[PDB]
């Protein structure tokens, strides 16, 4: 276990900010992908695990941007991308990815890099919107040591990710009409028997719904950052907030399985 931060209660992983302060930078010169920036905290009193995250089709950091400091500001190192093309699909987003959490190993050894030391490079996550989800789920299915994956609106050309052995929690949007529920994330998440899983629907929710500025950063941060601490940091203080099945008119659906309280 590497069990950073105080003891969490749901109001204070629903807040904006987790316990650490967040600085980030832009990535120089990104190695295998087309830009990035990281954050990280300065405060967390050991390694911390690092988190890629990757947009959707024709989208950038922006789209994803809220995360960094949100799991960041939790003891973690999150490097957000932009795609070497916006028009990249989900097996290229995935390798990308994974470029990204190597340059995050490579700048851990960067005496210069404001994050020399701070990465147990043995603690690494994915995570992704809608064609960065699928590519999430791929470099979770290619790279079993990842620690855990938590896409969004994930879309992929097939849904049967049977081979997962990564703890994956999916974001799902009620009503996304661009990957729908039914033939995208649901399939999805019923291909996999062998991992930890969960499955959280936004009430109402568009394909957006898990993105900057969406209208449940309280819930959908509570559990990412919850998901990422248990798997990650195999910190069972999070296992309640991680397994939990929401009391929330804000949630539409709720499926887990081998989520060990």
């Amino acid at each position: 276990s590497h069990m950073r931060g105080p003891n969490p209660t749901a109001a204070s992983l629903e807040a904006s900010a987790g316990p650490f302060t967040v600085r980030s930078f832009t990535v120089s010169r990104p190695s295998g992908y087309g830009a990035g920036t990281v954050y990280y905290p300065t405060n967390a009193g050991g390694t911390v695990g690092a988190i890629a995250i990757v947009p959707g089709y024709t989208a950038r950091q922006s789209s994803i941007k809220w995360w960094g400091p949100r799991l960041a500001s939790h003891g973690f190192v999150v490097i957000t991308i932009d795609t070497n093309s916006t028009l990249d699909q989900p097996d290229s987003r995935s390798s990308q990815q994974m470029a990204a959490l190597r340059q995050v190993a490579s700048l851990n050894g960067t005496s210069s890099s404001p994050i020399y030391g701070k990465v147990d490079t043995a603690r690494m996550g994915v995570m992704g919107w809608s064609m960065g989800g699928g590519g999430s789920l791929i470099s979770a299915a290619n790279n079993p040591s990842l620690k855990a994956a938590a896409p969004q609106a994930p879309w992929h050309s097939s849904t049967n990710f049977s081979s997962v052995t990564v703890p994956t929690l999916i974001f799902a949007c009620e009503n996304d009409s661009i990957a729908p529920v039914n033939s995208s994330a649901l399939p999805i998440y019923d291909s996999m028997s062998r991992n930890a899983k969960q499955f959280l629907e936004i009430n109402g929710g568009s394909h957006s719904c898990a993105n900057s500025g969406n209208s449940n950063q309280a819930l959908i941060g509570k559990k990412g950052v919850a998901w990422m601490k248990r798997f990650m940091d195999n910190d069972t203080r999070y296992s309640t907030f991680a397994c939990e099945n929401p009391n929330s008119t804000r949630v539409s659906d709720f499926r887990t399985a081998n989520c060990s309280l």
